[PDB]
């Protein structure tokens, strides 16, 4: 079900659980109990739906806390209209998509100079050497990490949300509490000495004497390391993946430079990390996929599911990177859709374009790939390859 299949490749379960209606409530061996939604047309519309809410304020006496919100305190993604509304309005106002184009520059130069660290013809770790340390490097820039600071931010950031197979249990709590000091120390840096940074900037952001709130800051930090850092190092590692078990389609973006946009939109599809939204609870009763779903319960809405529909992709599991169109829904719809798909869209295109100016291929057969142990977010432990 959700054990070693499904950590190796989910896909044959979703395709079940799209055959069984698209519905489903699962159970942990300890009776904590999840709907499972598994079909696009439900997933997409389940996503914008108002009648499904994010605040733990509305769910019912079942909760368990499956697939919680990135973050502790008050956020966008814990936090329904009108107190979402107040938040988007405040961090859009700095989380521009100028900012983002402002940043292309330095995001491609380090792609380059990281690799360009790494040895050629001799087995290298591409998570750990590339895929981790760009993401890592960007969201440092966009948080306004001094230098003194960033060894000790890439640490807990690697320890809170890319841990080893074999980190102690304990070590991602223990970031937990080390990077919330980090986190209100930096926005205690930033209104002390602002920069021109997106925490600089969020700090300075007023409507009419309204202003977001340190605990606002620091949560919209966590969020953004979440999505900036966890998504985006298994973005680039399984997309590296997928091009290596499809080398036709490697060969095609080879030889055509301009199929790079629409080829990341597809590696996006076949196998982007996050598999579940984050969880929500209907308002009141509410039929999805033909079932009357409890107020209060529980639902789980299959990003990754939806992404591989063979009711809306043609041949959903083979890698197909001129698909068109191509309507995945890994940035999320409605209220809630990331503001991160420009910033992703980026660093991807970043990363992927030093990779096949470089050269690579594996070092080991992809059979022997180890996948991380995770419900929600798919990656892979390493990743072996050889550089051009
Ligand atoms: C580039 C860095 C990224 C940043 C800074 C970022 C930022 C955010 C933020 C702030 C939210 C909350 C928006 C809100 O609730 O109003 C969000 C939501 C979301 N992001 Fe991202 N994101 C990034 C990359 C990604 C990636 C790589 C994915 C996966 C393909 C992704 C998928 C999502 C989804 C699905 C949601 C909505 C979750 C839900 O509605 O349950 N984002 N993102």
């Amino acid at each position: 079900l959700f054990g070693r299949a499904f950590h190796v490749d989910p896909y044959p379960i979703y395709a079940r659980l799209r055959a069984g209606g698209g519905i489903r409530q699962v159970s942990t061996p300890d009776g904590a109990a999840a709907w499972v939604v598994t079909r696009y047309d439900d997933v997409r519309a389940g996503l914008a739906d108002p009648r499904l809410s994010v605040d733990r304020s509305n769910a019912g006496a079942g909760y368990r806390g499956f697939s919680l919100p990135p973050a502790l305190d008050a956020n966008l993604l814990n936090l329904d209209p009108p107190d979402h509304t107040r938040l988007r309005t405040l961090i859009a106002g700095e989380f521009t998509p100028r900012r983002v184009h402002e940043l292309v520059p330095a995001i491609e130069a380090a792609a380059r100079e990281l690799l360009a660290g790494l040895p050629s013809g001799e087995p290298v770790d591409l998570i750990a050497g590339f895929a981790a340390p760009l993401p890592l490097r960007v969201i440092g820039d966009l948080l306004g990490v001094p230098p003194a600071d960033r060894a000790r931010f890439r640490g807990w950031t690697t320890t809170l949300l890319t841990p080893g197979p074999d980190q102690p249990p304990t070590a991602a709590r223990d970031a937990v509490v080390a990077m919330h000091g980090f986190l209100v120390d930096l926005v205690a840096a930033k209104r002390a000495e602002p920069g021109h940074d997106l925490l600089s900037g969020l700090i300075a952001v007023r409507d009419d004497e309204d202003r977001l709130s340190e605990a606002e800051l620091v949560s919209m930090a966590f969020l953004a390391l979440w999505a900036g850092y966890e998504n985006l190092v298994h973005l680039i590692g399984n997309g590296v993946r997928a091009l290596l078990a499809a080398p036709d389609q490697l060969a095609d973006l080879r030889s055509d430079e301009a199929l790079l946009p629409r080829a990341i939109e597809e590696l996006t599809r076949f196998d982007q990390p996050l598999q579940w939204a984050i969880r929500r609870f209907p308002t009141r009763e509410l039929d999805i996929a033909g079932v009357e779903v409890p107020a209060g319960d529980t639902v789980l809405l299959g990003i990754a599911s939806a992404n591989h529909d063979e009711t809306v992709f043609d041949l959903p599991d083979t890698l197909d990177l001129r698909r068109d169109p191509n309507p995945h829904l890994s940035y999320g719809h409605g209220i809630h859709r990331s503001f991160g798909s420009r910033l992703s869209q980026a660093e991807a295109a970043a990363a992927f374009s030093a990779l096949l100016a470089r050269g690579f291929r594996a070092a080991v057969d992809l059979a022997d790939l180890q996948w991380q142990p995770s419900f929600r977010n798919r990656g892979l432990t390493e990743l072996p390859l050889l550089l051009g």
